[PDB]
């Protein structure tokens, strides 16, 4: 496992900058100095870093202190060569987004976090960002009756489009990314899953430069299937930024480091994208971004062994997911369960409805007592699939 | 509560003539006649039935035994006035099945399990049923490998053209209304929620007769807040049918009484079919349909009670919906925790995004610190709605 | 609803001072002081007051600083009547009960915890408290192989037992109540539910004086039935106290008011408290104790608004159910539901194992089939308690 | 991975057998021979099986068909050496448990399922069998107000101790090992996780001789950490059985192979099975028991691949477990956590509560913020084992 920065790997400033603090204590890590986070970084491997307005320019920053921490940070990944490949706006911890930032029941709030929203497309096309993204973790309601549902969502298209017109606008090379999350910290969040994403996407104007940014761990708090989710993504040519962590069930997000959640479905990822589809179809080509904090019982050790960590799994990962597809006992297994025969379309090239209907065969005279007794042999497909992650075979 | 066909109250023969056979047991109840359930719900109030094609025509049924059975039910119909709003095809109970129909990777058996739906849609015709409900139980898989996911979603897409083609071409009145599930019966269903399912149908050819069918059990089961879900459906102008039953919790299918589940989110989903957003927008028009099953402990009596407990239920909820928005009292405090305001644009007419980056207000002057002193005020909004429920003002 | 001290309604320093920093934002209110709680908590009908060591006196705080505080609490206490029924140690916020309190694998943080929980007994006792809690908030783990799961049972026991020994040498007249949690701030937290706690309190040297205080919310966090919880808690006459509160699902702690998550379960919630069982047994007596926060999207308003709402929720549930129990037609449904029936011994007064084996009328001689066709009648009896609970009967 | 009868691998009859009806369809697989079971799954290595009664004697079985049965199958034993560990009751299928079998409302129902345990435990004694155990899968309800929960645990505890009593009377050498689960097929089932089933025997008469009987899935099924609720049920001396399969999450029980659900998790429950703990203590020395369904996907060819798979499942991980313990770099990273620590006693020897109360070092003079800069180092623990559970290390 040796990354490289043709790797592509991402991390957040606030993720090794996590300091700790969670609902139930203080941080236990002093602040972490962003040109450190830049040179660290730089020498695990990684390719770029990410971060949110204030992570690195304080909300109340005069235009002195803004344009130092700039020329700082500037000056740090000139000297490491680290690429700025996704910001992202903090629109959820000042007090004045406790009800949203883009869906605020408050006019004035919504106004002033889409200013703050434009301001930051331009810091990110200056720092030559090619993803902006957008998690609208305020969005939402703990109580049923505390909004207008339809007015909502016609206020997050006003929000989003505005953005979108405005990249369009300036000539900016920015897309924008959805990111997911069905609940923390509020009790229902707009937009809860990849489905929900997708969805409202096609209800914009401008959401051809609009996609998704999902996130592992976020899916996981639903009980859904990371790996279909992902996949859905694809197949609508959407999946323009993912977020790798993990999780361990249904509760809090955890941000625990990628493979250290859900490990089958872990693998199964990593797969999908390495592998692309047994039959073929669209691949994922941007950088595999990590969004996990340190556990808070860990001190600063802890934090670089932690970013090491989600590299040295997703490799891990990514060689046993290699081994998987290039084994010719599971390229048999494969055919015999059926994968590369459900990429043949069910009709015959022009066949029409009426022309199904009509073929006995099909409907009338087919023997379905007898089609039924295929045995798909899943179970020994998945046996071979654990076998190759285990490093059995 | 007293229901009337006016209400538009349909019930599938499934639902009353579940026989009580559950994966840990046996039938509690003999087979229910579809002439007497036609009869007894009529007698309810009920406005319609609705079937799966093999509740009525068995599996294995001769042509002779079909015609006696629609001629029995046609008669019951006529003798009641009772409707056929809506007929679904049973893609799941056959053993030939267990892969899918639409998505199954033997392609012989997708291609049965889409004549098997052509000729229900002529079935469905003939019944004068406005809509045609697509539930994909089988399609999905317990283990991740088992499928190409790119190719599950090109297959499922040609059998929900191929039928949108078919409707369109012989000049029926009908539209198809997809339902998600999250898991069960397999470990993992496609388009799992109500997003997903809205994400799918723009990439449909024939996606403009093609819409959901939420059902309230199923949305819970993946933890997500039923109320918000189906307003992104009506958001869209894709709420084209509703199932409506009880889950507590994230477990098994329950199939509970609507009401019987989570209380305060099923006030809040009549509320909303009823009332509409606060704001005006888009409403719902179709039949409310019950999709639940009588409790396996319960006799014949519990049958008609629990079928009786439906309507009741949302009658109940309807009085107490419509007393709460009349309320002077919950009028002030909706227009104090801001919900018409979220109505108002974000942007002044003809203002653009420059022109906003640009006011001094909206930005650079705003101040944040005092815009957050806000008191929504949603904790006491919540409990004028509790006490609405609980009859209480 | 009109609450008055003899409810026993009492509230934590910690849910109306709870300021609002969740682990996505800053605190959205001004700091509230303890004297003036003890003020608004007496005005609007509390009956106690209870708290935390840290909420009261500062962790850093000096000696004197200790005696002023405290001062000016008992001065408040004397002069608005409150009581103090329970005192609870913070062994969770600061960084250095990051791995626990009494199962830290840290040796002298675990002689610290239990030093602090000791000083915490002797101020308990001073204020005349009846209860002392422990939530082991951080007792727990991310990772399977952080701990030796027998050691940190071995380490919790040694911290319960001194505690209990303490209490006793002393002759304190206090009992400890144990605070279960499945997750958050944890991934895992040990003695996860009512169920665990239960079991552990059965190997302590002195489990005597050992019992529960479970959290609606906390057994909501498993998918649990709070009211099945408590009922096997109070069935083992180790329920000492109980926290009342919202939860909406399986998330993050909400923390909301009572009866703004699971409606039906408070419902039935309070009817064991207030009612009972049926056919006789215990009840509880001892206070009504909501543990809850104030959503942080409201002012201070909210907050006491939040207070009374709580109250006001206990109320209307309360009149609700005993108009349930109360009323004729209800206990018509109970007894051909069979509730008094389960009531009844299953073996006759004298009779063996041997002597009902050899009953040819229990079993050889049993018609089951005949048996098996009674209508227990279980979906009538609930929609008389959701009509009762909506004030329609 | 070659399994031999020394592993002490067992059975269920219902496992292999499980045709595939689930509650949304009808059995894929034809009905298995027992006398057929019994030479398989000793062919395949396996130790021993285990049945229900009725899996083996029809319910209708006359005395003449039992007797039969029971010839073809001592037969069968006999010529492949088989043991039978474990026997259990199916009081869940026939209608008649409908409300359950001990706690059914109907007194008559409650003394024919306590009259058919009582023939059940000749059978257990008449096999050899050492545990009898008691899966409680109808006992509890749908609709809180269905039952008197006090009355319930009432009728559990009459039949556990009348059947426990039983034994001891007999004087069989039997223990009985109760099965928790949370829900289905009830809503909610009584004693739903390890906690409730070990507090619920504190409070028999007959104690002593009843323990518990884990399964994976079920305590995964309410979010629960598997190897921390059977790390309780060890360290309480109660862990007598133990059922392994796999479950992908909060939803219907799926009975996967072992090892094909939460994959890491499986790993640490395989170490504390077989290397027990860290520190020493308790170790559990029964049966490797597999409760679990082979997928409906499949035939009779995947029905003998999965029970293959669950024993290749927990000899692979068994080797990389015992590998993962023995590696001198992992066990450094446990020292630097504190894993032995934690095994040290909190107080010193002869230290009362007074002392340590009074010892300035632990409470007056300890430096906090000092103690909180450690780092526990977890994350890195975790990245050991997981590398070790990849085949990496």
């Amino acid at each position: 496992v040796q990354p490289t920065p043709a790797d592509h790997f991402t991390f957040g400033l606030w993720t090794v900058g996590w300091t700790g603090a969670d609902p139930f204590g203080v941080a236990t890590r002093k602040n972490l100095d962003p040109v450190e986070a830049v040179h660290k970084l730089a020498e695990l491997g990684a390719y770029g870093i990410t971060f949110h307005d204030n992570d690195l320019i304080p909300f109340d920053a005069t235009e002195a202190e803004r344009e130092k921490i700039l020329g700082d940070f500037n000056q740090a990944l000139k000297d490491t060569g680290l690429k700025v490949p996704m910001v992202t706006t903090n629109l959820f911890s000042h007090p004045v987004f406790k009800d949203g930032g883009f869906t605020s029941n408050d006019r004035s709030i919504r106004r002033f976090a889409l200013a703050k929203v434009l301001h930051n497309i331009d810091l990110a096309a200056e720092m030559g960002a090619e993803t902006f993204v957008m998690w609208g973790g305020r969005e939402g309601s703990e109580y049923d009756g505390s909004k207008d549902l339809a007015a909502a969502l016609d206020r997050m298209r006003e929000g989003v489009d505005t953005a979108a017109g405005y990249i369009k606008d300036k000539g900016y090379n920015l897309r924008i990314a959805l990111e997911p999350k069905p609940n923390e910290p509020r009790g229902d969040i707009f937009l809860p899953t990849v489905g929900h994403g997708l969805a409202f996407i096609e209800q914009l104007e401008h959401g051809d430069i609009v996609g998704l940014n999902p996130e592992t761990g976020h899916e996981q708090m639903a009980g859904l299937n990371f790996t279909h989710g992902i996949a859905q993504a694809l197949w609508a040519e959407k999946l323009f930024h993912i977020d790798l962590n993990g999780q361990r069930g249904i509760k809090y997000d955890q941000d625990l480091v990628f493979g250290h959640g859900d490990l089958t479905s872990a693998f199964f990822t990593v797969d999908l994208l390495e592998n692309g589809f047994p039959n073929g179809g669209p691949k994922y080509t941007g950088p595999r971004h990590f969004d996990y904090k340190p556990s808070r019982t860990d001190g600063y050790d802890g934090v670089w062994d932690s970013a090491k960590a989600n590299m040295s799994m997703y490799l891990l990962l990514k060689e046993r997911a290699l081994a998987f597809r290039a084994d010719p006992e599971v390229q048999e297994a494969m055919k015999t369960s059926g994968v590369f025969e459900l990429g043949e379309t069910t009709l015959n090239a022009g066949e029409s409805a009426a022309d199904l209907m009509n073929d006995s065969a099909s409907f009338a005279g087919f023997d379905a007592e007898a089609a039924a007794e295929r045995n798909f042999a899943f179970i020994r497909l998945n046996q071979l699939a654990i076998e190759h992650l285990l490093g059995s075979r």
